[PDB]
């Protein structure tokens, strides 16, 4: 499995695990809503870059950079609806940031070759 | 991450969307917390977030492909907001608030699917 | 918001308010669910038509046919299940019918 | 309603109410679920053959056609993934394996029929 | 007719496999983990299916894409599973095994 070699897939899964975490003690009320939708958004990364490693490459990892975004998006959401604590917040902006980094790094050498 | 959609009124405004979508169904019958209210917020939260998600695209057809699903959400939001209130699900002074955030909401990403040509 | 002149958007919205009562009674157990699909097919139709008026026009009026007619075999099955009053199912047909004229009228000035 | 005299509509209306009777003894927490999957496959059958007999395009017909086709083989796999999973009673699978076939022929045939 | 191919039939399998490793999930992800990983394996050889009978070799590829798209879905689920501490480790190679075999077979469809 060559993705998994990726430090862009490794620090995304973790990001991923993070997101689970957080959405365990979101109300209830929730499940299907901001907490499915965080869900699906954090998974979609990892396994695009996953998908684009089979390989057009770039467009894959195109598309998990825009989850990333939206991710990001319905992070804010919820610290806005009350959802989460600041701790929690901030360690998940951090990582969303590190992903950022490595993933831009990652498409910006499969640009040049 | 890098945000640049976080500069977008788009953004902004739909993002204040969310806030009162969710307020304005909290109201709403326990009847409907996983029917007509699940589907309100999720409407709503997918405004900004295919926002977000066409801004970090690469090419211009993609952001607007983006965009013009987020519209498509707003315009089911939109139907779901008076069919809340036909149904009386909603107080009618924050219906109206509602209505007014949608039509700005409209107006900004209507403008902005337009400088994308 | 010029849609809201439509008489199909006008009328679609009237046959969301039937499919809501017509639901009402349908079993607890379906309530996730044929009555949710049915709620989010009636939705849908009304949805698409706005965002069509708005523009590509002719194609979201094609979507939101689309979703009338799953819903109009939604209906159907309800019936044959037996869960909506006998009287009430021929109502919802009738609107059904007059929705599909006046997407098919407004698609047809092309 | 005119499509409501096809035999393929018809007889994939018949499927649809199988399909629905057929999961109502799955597992109540599978509804949503091979339950709703089966469903949406099974709803857009006779909803596409309806779509494509509204339209003026016979070619567009035709494709509407394939779509309801593409859906049936999609609600055959999971027909099958129910009855692997030991969620339908073997006769019910097997009533809903012969509509399936009967709704491939008439599909088919009417498919054709416009060449 | 699509029952005659590889990816398909070990698609199917890896769908018996799915089921039976969410069987023991908490019952408070039903709706879920359980639930959102049982609907991406079905949704792969139901996709086959589904392109296989269609007519146009275009759609047939599109179809095969969203196979193989959900099936990095799964497996990013599969793994997020064994982190939270969801699944036995034998029980999370079989799969493993299995999600690398449906990726050979579909990619060796979406050649041709």
């Amino acid at each position: 499995r060559p993705h998994e070699r990726l430090d862009a897939w490794r620090d995304s899964m973790e990001l991923v695990e993070m997101i689970y975490r957080l959405t365990e003690v979101f109300p209830d009320q929730e499940r299907y809503g901001l907490t499915a939708q965080l869900r699906r958004a954090a998974v979609s990364i990892p396994s695009n870059i996953a998908e684009g490693a089979a390989r057009d490459y770039s467009r894959f990892l195109s598309i998990a950079r825009g989850s990333l975004s939206e991710l990001d998006t319905q992070v804010q959401i919820a610290a806005r609806l009350g959802y989460s604590r600041s701790e929690d917040d901030q360690s998940v902006r951090r990582q969303v940031d590190l992903v950022f980094a490595k993933l831009t790094a990652l498409m910006n050498a499969l640009r040049r070759r």
